[PDB]
């Protein structure tokens, strides 16, 4: 709760997206892992639509990557200002704004198609339209009267969830509070830690419900999705750096009823 005031913007990118944990070179590594799911499930071509939705962006941006090709309209969301103010940065290309080129290649490596990943960084640039705050606890999470298109034809959700509940039943109501964000039939993508108990960020030490693979699934029928996939990456010695407990992440696609 009122732990994420400490939220450390750049110590969480250094715990997680830069090296060991964001080295995209070796294959079997989680950024690789992550982006792989992502740009697997779009090509399949039926995550499609207008409009889209990242919860929880926090600084971060590879989540959109693959995403970007298939929706014009991209909000991104989250609950700390700091982060928003990030995303501004590398949105806006101004100074001190983190450097995302290696996962722009990597996306446009996995994916290919060709592109170059400065074509890449710019269609993201180009149809994120907006950074909301957001709080997935409220019923209507963003709002009332929120300058975001309603319902998304799709959304995106990045260790966001298990990262803000207390528990499990925290963590599927905060399911609920965003499903509603999300018109009937569209996609939802979901990626998270496994079994995980805390994670550093800076001075800001957070707690999370570790949850698993079963739950998560359940968690998602409850819910009111189908689930078209759910997979599990079980994280390597090497990448247990002590900055968290994670055990393995998980990716769902779900597509609600
Ligand atoms: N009550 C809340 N509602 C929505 N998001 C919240 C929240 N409380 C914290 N958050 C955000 O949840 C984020 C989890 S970290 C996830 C960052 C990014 N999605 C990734 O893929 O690395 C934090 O940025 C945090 O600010
Ligand atoms: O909070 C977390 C955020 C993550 N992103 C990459 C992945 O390694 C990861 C694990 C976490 O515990």
């Amino acid at each position: 709760a009122s732990a994420y005031q400490r939220f450390e913007p750049r110590a969480y990118l250094r715990n997680n997206y830069a090296p060991p944990r964001g080295d995209l070179c070796n294959p079997n590594g989680v950024g690789p892992w992550k982006l792989r799911c992502l740009a697997q499930t779009f090509a399949t071509g039926e995550v499609s639509g207008r409009t889209l939705i990242d919860i929880g962006s926090g600084p971060t941006v590879y989540q959109l990557l693959s995403a970007c090709s298939h929706f014009e309209d991209i909000t991104m969301t989250d609950f700390l200002e700091v982060n928003r103010q990030e995303l501004g940065r590398w949105l806006q290309e101004e100074p001190g704004a983190f450097n995302w080129s290696m996962y722009s290649q990597h996306a446009c490596l996995i994916e290919g198609k060709g592109e170059c990943w400065q074509d890449k960084e710019r269609q993201l640039r180009a149809r994120v339209k907006r950074v909301l705050p957001i709080d997935v606890h409220q019923p209507q999470p963003l709002g009332a009267g929120s300058p975001a298109p309603l319902p998304a034809d799709a959304l995106v959700s990045a260790f966001c969830l298990e990262a803000v509940s207390p528990d499990l039943a925290s963590f599927q109501r905060a399911l609920d509070h965003i499903t509603t964000l999300l018109r009937p039939g569209g996609h939802l993508l979901l990626i998270g830690a496994l079994e995980e108990s805390w994670y550093l960020a800076g001075e800001a030490r957070l707690t999370v419900v570790p949850v698993s693979e079963e739950e998560v699934r359940e968690a998602l029928v409850r819910s009111g999705y189908k689930v078209r996939d759910l997979r599990t990456y079980i994280m390597p010695a090497h990448l247990q750096t002590g900055v968290d407990d994670v055990k393995g992440v998980f990716f769902a696609w779900a597509q609600k009823v």
